[PDB]
């Protein structure tokens, strides 16, 4: 299918230590948020004891409360980059289209912290958010939710939460990273040029990765799971042009041969990334999709 061609024009314009590589990304992500303004949206910022230590969150709160668990949010950036502010944008249009609380999770960035340390954490925010939840009105089982590295930490948390007696109502993936030690034709077709890039993805794995023995571990590497059966209910969303395109779909495929209640949507002519781009209305389109796709969850 073409490059949608708004996605084309991006990629045309595009044109350092680590603390400056941080913060352009997050200039990146403001200069976004500038063109298309995020709705505004009610907000309490807060801090969870995890153990690793406290973690930052902040709780969004829709106008008109819908959907009856929380959500909670891990931002993506390679494990490396990003916040809660990177990806508020995407978070406060998830809060007011779904009309859902999310707990949007300022998790430990690697180099700093390495695997399996953000893990933890959000298993630790995921059981705070489910104890927290019936003050809140709701229910006690919590959705899990990421883009990109958020993906694979969401999808890593879900294959855990029964062992962690943590309550996951459902996961919802965007374009998630799920498998370190294969290739795929996607990983080889897309591997330059398309913003996600190969030599990135290597050097993220370098970041957050204690050795590279780790690249076949379950909590790194989810998709190398063999059993799936009884895993939440799943979205999983794709880029057509996105190296990580065909693990989250062989992922998806997965699911949905393991019993598990799964909605895979590829976005045509899309990119990773995607869904904290708002100058693209695929954005709004896939954030549609997750509203409807939790309708059906009760």
């Amino acid at each position: 299918m073409p490059l949608d061609p708004r996605v084309e024009q991006f990629l045309a314009q595009m044109p350092l230590s680590l603390a400056e590589a941080r913060q352009q990304f997050k200039q990146g992500a403001l200069l976004l948020d500038q063109m298309v303004p995020p709705p505004p949206v009610d907000t309490e910022d807060g801090t969870v004891v995890t153990t690793h230590g406290p973690v930052r969150i902040r709780r969004y709160i829709p106008d008109r409360l819908r959907f009856s668990h929380p959500l909670v949010f891990y931002h993506g950036g390679g494990f490396v980059f990003g916040d809660i502010d990177t990806h508020h944008g995407l978070v406060a249009r998830l809060c007011q289209t779904v009309g859902a609380t999310v707990i949007s999770v300022d998790y430990s960035l690697a180099p700093e912290a390495k695997f399996p340390v953000p893990v933890a954490e959000c298993i630790d925010v995921a059981r705070w958010a489910a104890h927290e939840a019936p003050g809140w009105g709701l229910k006690p089982s919590i959705v899990v939710a990421g883009d990109s590295a958020g993906g694979n930490l969401a999808a890593v948390v879900s294959q855990r939460a029964k062992d962690e007696s943590l309550p996951i109502a459902a996961q919802l993936l965007f374009y998630p990273a799920l498998d370190m030690v294969h290739e795929t034709p996607s990983k080889r077709d897309f591997a330059r040029g398309y913003l996600l890039e190969a030599d990135a993805m290597q050097w993220f794995g370098e970041q957050y990765l204690r050795t590279p023995d780790d690249v076949s571990h379950p909590w790194a590497s989810p998709a190398l799971s063999p059993d799936l059966t009884g895993l939440p209910p799943a979205l999983v969303i794709t880029a057509e042009y996105d190296p990580l395109r065909d693990e989250g779909e062989a992922y998806a495929e997965a699911l949905r041969a393991a019993g598990v209640p799964t909605e895979q949507i590829r976005f045509d002519g899309m990119i990773h990334g995607f869904m904290t781009m708002p100058i693209f209305p695929q954005m709004e389109a896939a954030i549609e999709a997750v509203a409807r796709f939790l309708e059906r969850i009760d």
